[PDB]
């Protein structure tokens, strides 16, 4: 949308000099518009096109700028109080709205405005940061975190204590992406624009960043940055040349199967009743 | 209790066809009764009998059915709002009740109805899911999670970020059980009906599921599914046949002792003052 | 401050016999004063002097005693309720105060009274326990935990799901300390009075306690209890004498550099706008 994209990459340029006071209602209204698009899935930080994921860097820019253009305001907690600049997504909703939007929100699950939550999802108590996208049928288990701009596919299981890297701090080039039908094991972490291809299964306590060797015991091939579709990954270590010690790595132990499928399936009864 | 057990395994059968509208007050009232029993420790998903743990599969069924029989309702958060079908355990309590019930609840700790919290326990901010049982003197540290139906013994220390596997999603046969006097290290995960025998000490960052080899460097014996009473467990790796790489495992490095005891003890001063 | 220090080590002595009812307003008022000092950074559990960190054991004592001298009171959550004895730090604040105090508090971030939060910090939803100190420019990412009495330096990045060991349960001699300009990777844990020297980078899923070997592949030197300033640490394993298995350890793979710096930097735009 040029009418927005234009006013946005304009200000980004002066990012360090804009402030909640010296900013022009022009740029203010836009960033506000661009944020509202993201909040509704109408727009999205990243997308797959021609079998390639592509980042809309300028939408990341709008997210960054929301922080320069808005001011902190006190939020009345019950027993305590908050002071921040990003509104609560679900604060205006009524039952009607929740009813039509079709996902479930378990307290005290929390979502920031500018994040997209699809139909038939379940948010156990967790966190969804600004500009992120969570597709249909997905579950975000307890204490899990969907980082700023992260892309979550359909029917994905993010187990408890799972973290999906953002792009705000530390600043990142690309968002983290989990393709459809992936299962992420408890307390695992996926960061730095790593891509998990669809139908993959990451075990518990597995940590993947750009420096993580993803080793295929079968091929002897070592990957970096992505998990080939349909893989089952678990933690391991590779040894030093002198065999003096070993360092962490992610090992692809096999391709997903019936046995694997029996342990990682989604529970439809937990989903929205039509 | 046949009068309940009967009406329950009846509906479970038609699980996918019951809904918050087409359900008969008969089945509704029961599931509601069976849930209230669990909420009070009067009933419990699993129990030890003749030195064996036994699952009451039909009580798991009632838990599953609570999700088909009830409807989501909006929950008024302070700064935000929720939409879910399982009530907050502590929402009706007054000081009187808390006073007699004898445990401590640190905000923003959250418990679902149908979960049993014993006397003299301490809940740092954490999560206790439906149908779970937490015995006396136990502490659940910050961001820890007690999964649906999990069984937690007396005087147990679940450190920060510790996760205890549930049985809802992914669907499990047996609950996860931690026997009395066990200490679980920070950020560790115990899932898939694995049993931790009493007085055991699991270090930090240890992950145990049914596929996890629990290795005894002493005996050379490898366990699966349970931690022998009085063990001290830490993370390790076992090597491949060709020595080309190594995979994660849980190593039993020793039996608990004075040295160990000095690091994992409970702090009575933190407990309820009589 | 002798006038306080005196009345404090007096009662600590009778710790198990004091109670919220049999305690003298003298000792009550003090502990209350000593707690208020800590809440304001005026006092602090530990400090560096002559290039050595030193614990004020008697201030730890006051923290312990706050638990014997105060009584639990019900806290009104919105949808639920709490029962605890330590007040919410930010419950009395108004915008004016937040404005002058200069940090940001993202809901549902929670801080206990008696904890020091510096200027220009950012608390994503997380936990800061009593008696802890968080210095300037620091960020505490989502679901992170700053344990009781822990010391956090300036410009530190505690990533998501990171845990910093406390001293309450299990009872500890010294607090955990993170020096200035340190970066802690996602889901990592630092406990038992271990010290991380300034400008160090700990990767993801790294767990450090007193029994953790911190191995320097370069020197062959093994550390215990501290991370030498400017180190980059990642998980690994060291092998058994018979090569029968391997056990977890923290490996110092290199000294921090430009490459490293590009991945772990702070985002000023996220900080307080002057
Ligand atoms: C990845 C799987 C599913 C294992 O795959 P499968 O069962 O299909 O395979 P398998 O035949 O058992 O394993 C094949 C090879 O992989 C190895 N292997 C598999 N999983 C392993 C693991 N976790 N650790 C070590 N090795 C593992 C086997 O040893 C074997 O060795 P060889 O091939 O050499 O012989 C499991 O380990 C896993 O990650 N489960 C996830 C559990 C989880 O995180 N649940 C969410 C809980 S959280 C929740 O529900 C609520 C509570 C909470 O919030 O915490
Ligand atoms: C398991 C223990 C207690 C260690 O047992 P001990 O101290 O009795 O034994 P030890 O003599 O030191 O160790 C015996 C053998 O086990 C090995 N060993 C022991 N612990 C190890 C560990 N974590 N990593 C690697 N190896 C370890 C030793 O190297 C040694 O090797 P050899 O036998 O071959 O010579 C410790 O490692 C541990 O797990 N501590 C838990 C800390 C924790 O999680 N605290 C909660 C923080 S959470 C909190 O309080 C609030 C903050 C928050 O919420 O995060
Ligand atoms: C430590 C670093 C920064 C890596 O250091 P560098 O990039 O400078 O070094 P490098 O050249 O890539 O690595 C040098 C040596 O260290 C090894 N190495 C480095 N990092 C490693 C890792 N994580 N695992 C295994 N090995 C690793 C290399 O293999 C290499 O081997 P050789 O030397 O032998 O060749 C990275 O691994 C890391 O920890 N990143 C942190 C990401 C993170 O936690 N972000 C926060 C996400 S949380 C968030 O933002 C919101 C979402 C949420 O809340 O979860
Ligand atoms: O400052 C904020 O409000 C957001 C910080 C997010 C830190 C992790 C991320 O990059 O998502
Ligand atoms: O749908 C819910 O409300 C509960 C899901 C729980 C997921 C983990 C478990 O099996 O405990
Ligand atoms: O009882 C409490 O309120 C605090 C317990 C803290 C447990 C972990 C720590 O030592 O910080």
């Amino acid at each position: 949308m040029q009418q927005l994209q234009n006013v946005i990459e304009s200000a980004f340029e002066r990012r360090a000099d804009i402030t909640p006071a010296n900013v022009d209602t022009v740029t203010r209204e836009a960033v506000n518009q661009v944020i509202g698009l993201l909040d509704s899935g109408a727009l999205r930080v990243a997308e797959k096109i021609d079998g390639q994921w592509v980042t809309h860097q300028w939408l990341k820019k709008a997210v960054l700028l929301s922080f320069r253009i808005n001011d902190n305001k006190v939020m009345d907690g019950a027993e305590t109080r908050y002071y921040d600049k990003v509104p609560m997504k679900f604060a205006d909703y009524d039952e009607a709205r929740f009813q039509k939007e079709g996902f479930r929100v378990v307290p005290p699950a929390t979502v920031r405005q500018g994040a997209f939550i699809a139909r038939n999802t379940v948010l156990m108590p967790s966190y969804v940061n600004i500009g992120a996208y969570v597709d249909e049928g997905t579950m975000v288990d307890t204490w899990a975190t969907v980082g700023s701009c992260a892309q979550i596919g359909k029917n994905v299981h993010l187990s408890g204590g799972v973290g999906i890297g953002g792009v705000l701090e530390p600043l990142q080039a690309n968002p983290t992406i989990i393709e459809d039908n992936c299962f992420i094991g408890a307390r695992s972490e996926v960061v730095e624009g790593v891509i998990v291809e669809e139908g993959s299964v990451i075990s518990m306590g597995v940590y993947l960043g750009q420096s993580t060797r993803i080793y295929d015991r079968e091929t002897g091939e070592i990957h970096y940055g992505r998990v080939p579709a349909g893989s089952v990954v678990v933690s391991g270590n590779l040894p030093s040349k002198d065999g003096s010690y070993s360092l962490y790595c992610a090992v692809i132990v096999k391709k997903v199967d019936a046995k694997t499928r029996g342990k990682v399936g989604i529970n439809e009864l937990l989903r929205t009743i039509d």
